[PDB]
């Protein structure tokens, strides 16, 4: 109990909006957020177009990210904008203290670039809101007549954060003194706020609410006699006229000519001593320092990746993968109707599904929350289910206890089924990012539970202040254990809705093996994709049939059987583990009775043929290998090295720049769109090295082949997201296997950052 506290007071505040470039909130659902924005103005209609707040990636920004990040003490981010001419630092950090999460601080820094007019003027805004019925916020007003000479000083409490103040300091630059009339009614040009309010559930929307400031602005000089005859400067015209007071929202606006700073300073109040500027520096200074010391400890990176070079990518990939955690609250929407067709018991029942989604009986519920780090801050910024498994393995490496709250969290939105949606989006925030067709969950739509492998890394790690907390639940085994027995009826609740929902039939058809029991098939399956299994595109047997069996869905509840094995042991679940037990060697025998093609040398799906058989339906590449990537085949079995062969053979998988997703030899190698049939993804290859690795650091008769394939395939794989790193500044979704560029989308950290953990080696 005490260190749950301990770890909920350390992690409450952060910078955990990453859907836009900066803003802060706290992990309360309806509270106090910030937000930053800015863009150059030099004309009278072109601001509309040059403001930033939410992320994107196009000509106009060259590069973003976090240089260096930690939840529990901050980071710093950096902004290359080429469309407003700007390299923006957004330095953040958290100062523990009082009752209430504590304190924190940022730092806006904004530097011209070379090719930027010196005398460009951007506009800088703070943009601040509060949900809450009972709770209060109110900015300071000026002494001076227009507007702010020095910091602005806003006042606010919440049942949640007690009293606190939030200062925008004056900040360091020159403000644009306008010469017109205007100046008489609206100063000469200096900080302004504006305190307003709406109905809670709109203040997310911090662009429309500030143009529509902006934009009354702009009505009040028409309807003033300010016109083209003598306009005021456009930097004038779109500053806003100060009204500072009380209210939901607060707009904390400042022009500047040329490069500029100011400091954000949040004063919890129960922690006595107030924030300052020094404070900050101080603390930004201390938490650069902390950040070195762990990541040379943590990922130690080993040949030849020791050179300073790859220290520095190392740091880029892991900072942009932590630093994307988010914390999302809101509903969701789910289809609850559990149409009857969602069973796809027939043959053509996509068709059938389809149906049933066009009734649309699909509703919001919840709320929930969720406390996660996303794929994609431009493209994918919310929570994906197998990405996360991914995601937390070097997580976890870096600060189990944050991963395991991260785990608990995607734990407590499991429905009483067993049901955790696979993709999370929490609110009309969240929802603003998603085409509305791609909107709805789906009770019966699974994805693979890579959690379970993050468990395992922890149960192994079991067995065998910030600095503190970070290393609670396995420095105290009693912490870790209580921990396991909280999850673990999730994890079985969870490995029970797999056997029900996902189901494979044996007993319908001429199919003999080992278990009638233990056989799979991913729901939600369309003619050219399924998209529950995570490798949407990648070639199935056609046409789509209730018969079919996916190998890739049988590996993955053998990882769920293994792990719930480890943690029913260590909780003395006796009766779990002898049926578990059962289930292991029903799976271990069906992967090859079902699956194993002798002809191929590998795995198979399989379906039922229009004379109603058994056939095996061979695509070689990832889904063909999936036993070996998820450790359940033993280390002598003739099957591993057929895989092996598999594996290392240049003219099937192996690429200059690491596994090719499907075969070069199979009919639908780079077909359609070609997203999962050829390409090269780093969480499949990551599981090839990773298990490689295991075979290399054991006696057997494959020990050398796996050693060679693991030192060759690591090189390949950390040299081409290298590589496309240094030239481009990005991570990427997947990799050519021809040529070895990274495409798909950009700033894919994401499961790209697995890179980090392939580097520090030893697994
Ligand atoms: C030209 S495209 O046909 O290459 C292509 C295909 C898709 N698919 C839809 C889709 C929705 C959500 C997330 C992902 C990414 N990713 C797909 C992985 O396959 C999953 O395993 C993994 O969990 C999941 C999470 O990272 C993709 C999307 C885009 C796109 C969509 C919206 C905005 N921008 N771009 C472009």
């Amino acid at each position: 109990s005490e260190i749950g506290r301990l770890n909920n007071q350390s992690l409450l505040w952060g910078p955990y909006r990453p859907n836009i470039y900066f803003g802060t909130r706290p992990r309360i659902g309806k509270s106090l957020m910030t937000g930053l924005m800015w863009g150059k103005i030099e004309s009278y209609t072109d601001f509309q177009h040059t403001v930033r707040y939410t992320c994107e990636q196009n000509e106009g920004m060259k590069g973003y990210g976090w240089d260096e990040y930690d939840p529990r003490r901050g980071g710093i981010q950096s902004i290359h904008d080429i469309q407003n001419g700007l390299d923006i630092t957004t330095s953040f950090v958290k100062i523990p203290g009082g009752a209430h999460g504590g304190s924190w601080a940022a730092r806006i820094k904004g530097t011209l670039n070379d090719d930027a007019p010196k005398d460009q003027k951007t506009i800088v805004v703070f943009y601040v809101s509060q949900e809450g019925e009972n709770s209060e916020l109110e900015a300071v007003p000026s002494e001076n007549e227009f507007g702010y000479e020095g910091d602005v000083i806003l006042k606010g409490r919440s049942e949640a954060l007690g009293n606190y103040k939030l200062v925008v300091t004056k900040g360091k630059g020159v403000i644009p003194q306008s010469d017109h009339d205007l100046s008489r009614l609206r100063g000469p040009g200096q900080t302004v706020v504006q305190s307003l309010t709406y109905p809670d559930e709109v203040l997310w929307q911090a662009k429309p609410i500030l143009f529509q400031q902006l934009k009354a602005g702009i009505d009040w000089l028409v309807e003033n006699k300010y016109d083209v005859a003598d306009p005021p400067p456009p930097w004038q015209v779109y500053l806003l006229a100060n009204k500072p007071g009380s209210g939901n929202v607060h707009i904390v606006q400042k022009v500047f000519e040329g490069d500029f700073e100011f400091d954000i300073l949040f004063s919890s109040e129960s922690a006595g001593k107030e924030v300052t500027s020094k404070d900050l520096e101080r603390e930004v200074k201390q938490a650069t320092e902390v950040f070195g010391e762990r990541f040379a400890r943590v990922f130690d990176l080993k040949a030849p990746f020791q050179g300073d070079n790859y220290k520095k990518f190392g740091k880029s990939m892991f900072s942009n993968l932590i630093g994307g955690i988010g914390y999302f609250y809101g509903h969701s929407l789910v289809d609850r109707s559990y149409a009857p067709e969602y069973d796809e018991e027939n043959e053509g029942f996509w068709e059938d599904a389809a149906e049933a989604r066009a009734r649309h009986q699909e509703a919001l519920e919840g709320p929930y929350e969720l406390f996660t780090s996303i794929p994609s801050r431009p493209f994918f910024p919310r929570g994906f289910l197998w990405d996360e498994g991914f995601h937390l393995l070097p997580i976890a490496d870096w600060d189990i206890d944050l991963a395991l709250e991260i785990i608990k969290s995607w734990y407590n939105l499991m429905d009483e089924d067993g049901w955790i949606a696979r993709e999370q989006i929490l609110g009309a925030e969240a929802r603003s990012k998603v085409p509305k067709e791609f909107q709805t969950q789906y009770p019966h739509y699974a994805n693979p539970p890579t959690l379970f492998l993050v468990l395992d890394n922890f149960v192994e790690r079991l067995r065998k202040l910030d600095e503190t907390l970070s290393t609670a639940s396995v420095d105290n085994p009693e912490v870790g254990l209580e921990y396991l027995r909280r999850l673990y009826p999730l994890l079985r609740r969870q490995f029970d809705w797999f056997r029900k929902t996902q189901a494979g039939d044996i007993k319908s058809y001429d199919r003999e093996a080992y278990s009638t029991k233990e056989a799979y098939r991913w729901r939600g399956r369309t003619v050219s994709h399924c998209l529950t299994s995570g490798l949407d595109d990648y070639p199935r047997p056609q046409p789509p049939h209730p018969g079919e069996l996916h190998v890739d869905l049988m590996s993955w509840v053998g990882v769920m059987v293994k792990s719930l094995i480890s943690i029913g042991s260590l909780l003395g679940a006796t009766e779990d583990v002898e049926f578990y037990t059962k289930v292991l060697d029903a799976i271990e025998h069906n992967l090859d009775d079902l699956h194993w093609s002798e002809k191929e040398g590998c795995y198979c799906d399989a379906t039922i043929d229009e004379f109603e058989e058994h056939k095996l339906v061979c695509h070689k590449g990832y889904i063909s290998l999936f036993p070996f990537l998820t450790g359940l085949l033993k280390p002598d079995s003739p099957k591993l090295g057929k895989l092996l062969a598999l594996i290392g053979d240049e003219s099937e998988l192996w690429s200059p720049y690491g596994l090719r997703s499907l075969s070069k030899k199979d009919e639908f190698y780079g077909t359609a769109e070609n997203y999962w049939r050829s390409p090269v993804w780093i969480n499949i290859n990551y599981l090839a090295i990773v298990q490689l690795y295991n075979i290399a650091t054991q006696d057997g008769p494959y020990k050398e082949t796996a050693r060679d394939l693991y030192t060759r395939l690591r090189k390949n794989i950390v040299e081409t997201v290298y590589r496309n790193w240094e030239e481009t500044g990005f991570a990427w979704e997947q990799y050519n296997p021809e040529t070895g560029k990274g495409q798909r989308t950009q700033h894919f950290t994401g499961w790209t950052s697995l890179v980090v953990k392939i580097m520090s080696g030893h697994h």
